[PDB]
DNA sequence: ATCGGCTCGCGCA
DNA sequence: TTGCGCGAAGCCGA
């Protein structure tokens, strides 16, 4: 293993007890550097490795769609891990409180966790550091190149981040070793799933006839299913990807984001498999740029800008520009609730909101348009930001993610973009138009697909 | 230093 | 639709 993937959070003397991998971002047993590091620490100390996962109350802020997807994955993971004689413990409550107590009760010798740049994880990590006396390590298992190694500062643009990342790819793009089962031999999911579903039922998104909007058959959860999705992408869609990625009437994306978000598949694995596939060099290049440069610069953004979900993290040129247009008359102003229900004047905007409500995965091209029109038809840039984050995290399966905050900040605040022609309301922020979409794809077919969904509560 | 080059709309063929 | 050249625009880094 490359040691630059590990960072020490707290030093100390190893205990005589097991190695505890506090799993949080990377919910998978294969292709997982955090779990492979924990197992190796355990092997040379001659103790078992165990996995712990803390189910927090944050699920109440999203929907059944994300909760079920994640919990069904965990049910499959629990079996996979137990097949390698690795027990998994599912705690309920505040990780700051619960992880400390678990380490004490269970007499852990060493604590390991995976890496996320979101604020709340760093808050928990500092709470855990105060509650423990054993060594504490962090492993970047989500990025190909460890986030603190790729760059030491906020990267202004993809083209400044690209060479830094590619300079390190020969070193860090490598195969994964096998997870060795435990040799030393060492609250109930289903109850948790059923209890949480009952808590969320009053907030389910429903049609007029009381049927749920959400269609759960577009993405089967879990590690096994994720691998099939990757394989059928390489086999059927990667060749057309470069030419058709921006056409929402074609189902030509990898569809991997719900699995990448929950860590049910490793993007390093996807990159390995795509690198070795014989297909169109332009498609491979377009796809590797998205899953390497744009995904990992989103961790760069959140990790070096703690206010990544706020106006104040925009570049100065964009703050100045949007400020100067704060008093311009908006052509329309919608509330959160009229956006949410798809009640704007624009049938193409409404159709993308319908795709979001019913599938939980809006086409990537439409996310740019969707977010830019929220800025255009809301009373202020801060309200636009609020509305865009709220609908993104409530309804996207891949939401509550660095990629989301960075994509919204790109769309509304020009983060990782540049300045364009000055307009009213949106200032110098890059503009997108309904007529622009019409030159690029059959807008009418996309609208027609989602039209019959004004059947809304 | 100093300038080439970055993930839209629109006219046109 | 399809590709191209152009426009308007601020700034990083060889
Ligand atoms: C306003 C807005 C809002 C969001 C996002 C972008 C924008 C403009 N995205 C990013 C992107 O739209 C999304 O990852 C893909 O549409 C996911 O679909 P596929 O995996 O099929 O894409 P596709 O197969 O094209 O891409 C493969 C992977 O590359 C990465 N990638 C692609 N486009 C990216 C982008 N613009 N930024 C960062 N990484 C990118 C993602 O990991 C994606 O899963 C996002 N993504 C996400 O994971 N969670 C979210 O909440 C959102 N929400």
């Amino acid at each position: 293993m490359n040691p630059k993937r590990i960072r020490a959070l707290k030093s100390g003397k190893q205990g005589d007890g097991p190695v505890v991998y506090w799993m949080s971002r990377d919910q998978r047993a294969e292709d997982n550097w955090a779990l492979l590091f924990s197992r190796a620490i355990a092997k040379e100390a001659n103790v078992p490795v165990v996995v712990v996962f803390c189910l927090t109350d944050e699920f109440l802020e999203a929907g059944i769609r994300q909760y079920e997807f994640m919990l069904k994955g965990l049910q499959e993971l629990e079996v996979s891990l137990s097949r390698k004689k690795i027990p998994s413990f599912f705690l309920r409550g505040d990780p700051g409180e619960k992880i400390s107590r678990f380490v004490k009760d269970y007499n852990a010798g060493t604590l390991v966790t995976d890496f996320s740049p979101l604020r709340i994880k760093n808050q928990w990590i500092e709470k855990v550091i105060s509650g423990i006396s054993i060594p504490f390590f962090e492993v970047d298992a989500h990025n190909v190149v460890p986030c603190w190694e790729a760059s030491q500062k906020h990267e202004y643009a993809a083209h400044t981040f690209r060479p830094k990342l590619y300079a390190l790819l020969p070193e860090f793009l490598e195969e994964f070793p096998e997870l060795e089962p435990n040799s030393v031999t060492p609250e109930t999911l289903s109850d948790v799933l059923e209890t949480g579903v009952k808590a969320l039922l009053p907030e389910r998104a429903l049609l007029k006839n009381k049927d749920p909007l959400f269609e759960p058959w577009h993405f089967e959860p879990g590690e096994k299913a994720a691998k099939k999705v990757m394989e059928s992408f390489i086999a059927d869609r990667l060749d057309s990807y470069g030419a058709l990625r921006n056409d929402p009437t074609k189902n030509m994306l990898s569809n991997l984001s719900p699995y990448l978000h929950f860590g049910q598949i490793s993007s390093q694995r996807v990159v390995l498999e795509v690198e070795k596939a014989e297909s169109n060099p332009g498609s491979k290049k377009a796809f590797l740029d998205e899953i390497l440069i744009w995904k990992e610069i989103s961790d760069n953004f959140c990790y070096y800008n703690p206010g990544y979900d706020g106006f104040e993290s925009f570049p100065s040129w964009a703050k100045e520009s949007l400020n100067a247009h704060r008093n311009d008359v908006r052509s329309h102003i919608y509330t959160l609730e009229e956006f949410e229900a798809g009640k704007t004047h624009d049938p193409l905007w409404n159709a993308s909101q319908m795709e979001l409500l019913s599938t939980g995965k809006m086409h990537g091209y439409m996310r740019m348009y969707w977010a830019k029109k929220i800025l255009e038809w809301s009373e202020s840039p801060e309200k636009a930001l609020e509305i865009a984050i709220c609908l993104n995290d409530r309804y996207e399966l891949d939401g509550r993610d660095p990629n989301g905050y960075a994509g919204i900040a790109w769309s509304i605040g020009g983060v990782h973009d540049r300045a364009w022609g000055e307009r009213e309301v949106t200032g110098k922020i890059r503009y997108m138009s309904y007529e622009g979409c019409k030159r690029k794809f059959d807008v009418k077919l996309y609208i027609e697909k989602y039209s019959a969904l004004d059947k809304l509560a």
